[PDB]
């Protein structure tokens, strides 16, 4: 019954079964969305795809521009998944992670539809930012597949581009970080906003900075998604039935 | 002495002060958030100012007001904020004269000294709060009888979304006890500007994570409604 | 090999220092925040750029890309800074082996905006350990009071920290405090320059010292300081 | 209803208190610090057992609890003089915990050491009794006194007093108050369900709390111009 | 040859003799209980009961099963869950621990001694036997943690909501009273030691209610099967 | 001004230094850890302790002081071997701590204990003397040594070094050391009113912060290899 969008790398796309049959080159009040909209049908189900980051560095990346054409597409339940380093000693490279909390260390991001013009101010609550019913979805959906996974962990949300400094990942870690990526946010904030019910998927790509002992390469990260992205494929699979 | 108050309307509610009109005023770091209204109260004479102007806490112009204050002659300040209860003995109700704050504030046109300017100042700012004006506040506070706390540490974030409960966590870890939108960089602008600054804090809700249900604006304005009334009688004191 | 310094003038009044450019170079990025100063010390072909010509407006990519296209091999940035750690008192000199950025608002990537491929640098460990030794080497010869490693906090200033501030600082790990360590050191590695920090302490954070933090007793220790770290520069370019 | 104070005597001295006196008690556990002091506070049965005559390492928590348990008592009251950490809980202010932190090791801590058949490991998430911490916080607020209503009691060993760096690590565990008699004694009345609500008067900021060293004048002089205030809110409490 | 230390039910394996039942003396006092020597898949097998936490004998029960022939231990902890991905039924496999204990007995070398042995305990519990408990609980399927840090609490009583925040503020994950100086002692008699620690509830103030011994023992009756065939396959 | 310096033997080694044999005293706290000798430097008076003579934490240090004292000591230099947690002391460091953090228990800590007729609590808020630091801080700048001014000294039980869990929370409540014989030391130091201060060398990387893990031998290295530089400091501070 009710429509879903996956926010992700393409790639997800390549999830058997799904077709992505249209592509709406969509210009919204906030600007251009990443990539244009696809919508399609899987196990029965309509499905929207948008590319996080298009064919844009995380902190540009119009995240307003894509939760507003999701929205008026039609969207009615998000599922956002997000690359990440571990923190937490057991969430190593190709764990999955259905965050339950997070803390946001972003800044100069358009990060709320209540600024420039508006006619009332609204502080949304955003005490859980991960819809429940979502992430019991994705649960339910990690332990029927046997997969290695952590049920909740809270999301540290940096800046970007560059990954962290050690020092850095020890105050994430005091904070009570249990994984560090740069995309997480303000997506989540923009679905509240919004009534969107959003919940997060995430990947385990590599250690986080002084986390393993020598340092963090691309193609570790590289060689990690490829690895991994089946994974969260068959995940989002037995979600979307 | 003139003394400026940064809060809300209903703050000019308050029994036996005159407004004499107000006038609209251009500042070189563009428009203050609504009018001043100058006026008297127990032969003092008075500013007041409506921070919001329906203006989200990161884009009000702080800059603006506080030098339209100073031109305006103001010699201090008193500002009223809203905030959430980290501490658990400043529960809904409560009032806070912080004492020490933590700016989490990101975007905001938050200094006087940006630009070519020829010399740059690096203000001192150790005591976020001129101590004269926190006893004035204290002072009022007992001699009303009315729950307060002494000191505290006011968290200054961005919004105008309100804090998770693991970013509360976070806040509580950093020795907060109460958390606001917009007490920075107020209250650093105003002593760029020489400008004696207080805050007078009222709880309005829990922080996310001290309250067994989600934060919701209908409880915040009722907290509002209550306590705006305490907070006039202390202003009354002071001034 | 080339070495690029960066910090106040009168770290050129270096003696046996023959300074001989003055060129005004125009970047890609805008204009960096003085011009380059080219000359020779030890036989080695040496840079200057005085990055003061406000911390949070100074254009850092300019800068770094100026040093990087003028045929720089490695910087020696030099830092005022506020001591948190107790024995980091006024008059310190410290090399630090890690930071924390609490900045925002400066254009601090070069890998913004309009591009066709993004790079999320490893960033583990801010400094280079050959220049820290260099640095470090040297302040033991001289016999100067030092420390081997420690943590950078940069925030955004111009204000200075709040005595809550500090203590979340030290919470955090920091050892000192500074306007100008980020992003530099981060553009420096973007631009694959090894990058080092050489601190120096002219004031005790907010709430360690006994009242306000003056701009005057901060000048003073600036004047006293100045002296020690020439040694240094001396001792490293040699 | 039988309410039961600990704390110094000279709490005894509550206008209009027969002191009707009083047994030496035995107990499995050794013997009580002083011999119980039985009275009557209008209508009501009141215990008192003054728990020095003994450092608080030593003091026989476990005689003391066990004796007012067997004397009857349904209630425990105790009175605590404490550092204050938390920079809103200065001298003479009035806190009452609902939290606490055990740092206390060399002491006889339990009913359930020993050779015994059945161990018991009690659930002790909220170390105090929350109904009679209400009567502590109602008998504050209506007789307007200065006070917090939760803390965080850290409760440390002695004689000795804190270190300023042990502070800042009470401070960032989160504990507001500290002190050296809170532990065992809530843990050992929980032993025997026996609720129990600690009232505390700061004698002086913790170390390094301020400029000197801590002196046992400053804490005469604040116990001189605490007492009073604490007897009042017992009067209270008892009617 | 391995040795487990647990509770009785642990010897409830399918698969395992238990031969001789000897009760051993020790020059430190008794241990909690007889050693019970046995066979699994042909490994010659120890297991010992270790029974009030404080006060249990972790001296005389380690130099026991030294004494006895072993040259690894696995024990196995009742734990409350500090960290959210922790819940009740969760199996966990520390790899750190952080001892807030005191009063017990927690060293062989005190009292008279010619000499004194500072021990490095960096890494408490060794890795080859945490890789052996965790390729198990991966081969069986089961919801675990490859790694976590153990609060060892003095008890017997439970923590406050305020302790178990700042056991939080530490790092800690897991929270049990019998890990400490378990681990220690078993590295000073270097016999390699690691643990498998189920949840049994979560830590104060990390839930609805109050911890109650109904809803720690249904959790245990609940858990003690999957704890049994790791333990299992790991003799295998 | 009569020094007693607590150390290892090889401090003993100061040349120009002389000391009598022994003499085993009897005191009301049982017997010193070892013979303690009695000694001149150029003519002044010294006393000399070796602590060990036991495992750190069953050491009798309340018969060390009181023995000290009772031979004529006026102030206390402890000399210290302690691994680094801060990242700018590695082995070889030494530090003139300023503060410290008590992580040991079930010693015998205070005088103040027994069935006595008076209890003292002594500050304690600054646990080294400030006299005493800078002698040692002035002596090591004189060598030109590296050393470190200040840092907070953990004192752990032992004698297991401790957990790489455990390090990472010994710095985050903020110490720079950890050593398992400074106390309860220094605080009996002042229970008996003589000022102490403490010379810390580092002998190893705190566990977990160098590649391996801690051996003994790399420690007994370090140590021979700055003993030799804490003799001329005591020489220096002694003259
Ligand atoms: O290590 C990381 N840090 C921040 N963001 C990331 N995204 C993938 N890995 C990381
Ligand atoms: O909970 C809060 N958080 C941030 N700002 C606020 N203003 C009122 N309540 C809050
Ligand atoms: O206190 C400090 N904070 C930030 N920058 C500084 N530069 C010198 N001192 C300081
Ligand atoms: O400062 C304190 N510390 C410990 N115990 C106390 N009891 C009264 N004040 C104090
Ligand atoms: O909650 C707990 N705390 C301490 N030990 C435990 N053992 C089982 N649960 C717990
Ligand atoms: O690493 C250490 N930890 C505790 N005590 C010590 N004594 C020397 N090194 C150490």
């Amino acid at each position: 019954m009710s429509v879903y969008a996956i926010i992700g790398g393409t790639g997800l796309t390549q999830l058997e079964g799904l077709t992505l049959s249209e592509s709406l080159p969509i210009e919204t009040p906030y600007g251009a969305p990443s990539a244009p909209l696809q919508r399609g049908r899987y196990a029965g189900r309509e499905v929207l795809f948008l590319a996080r980051h298009g064919h844009f560095p995380p902190h540009q990346v119009n995240y307003r521009a894509n939760l507003w054409a999701l929205k008026q597409a039609g969207a009615e339940a998000v599922i956002a998944v997000n690359a990440v380093g571990g923190i937490h000693a057991a969430m190593g490279t190709g764990h999955l992670c259905v965050p339950h909390q997070l803390i946001d260390y972003t800044s100069g991001r358009e990060h709320t539809y209540f600024a420039g013009d508006i006619e009332h101010v609204t502080h949304i609550d955003f005490s859980h930012p991960y819809d429940e019913p979502l992430r019991q979805r994705l649960i339910e959906a990690l332990r029927a597949l046997g997969l290695a996974h952590s049920s909740h962990g809270v999301y540290a949300c940096t800046q970007g581009p560059r990954l962290e400094t050690v020092a850095e990942i020890a105050r994430l870690e005091r904070d009570g970080n249990d994984i560090v990526g740069m995309t997480g946010m303000p997506e989540a904030a923009l679905a509240r906003e919004l009534d969107l019910p959003y919940a997060c998927l995430a990947l385990v790509v590599n250690p986080a900075a002084g986390k393993s002992a020598g340092i963090i390469t691309m193609a570790e990260i590289e060689q990690a998604l490829h690895d991994g992205i089946g994974k969260v494929r068959e995940v989002l699979a037995r979600v979307l039935a």
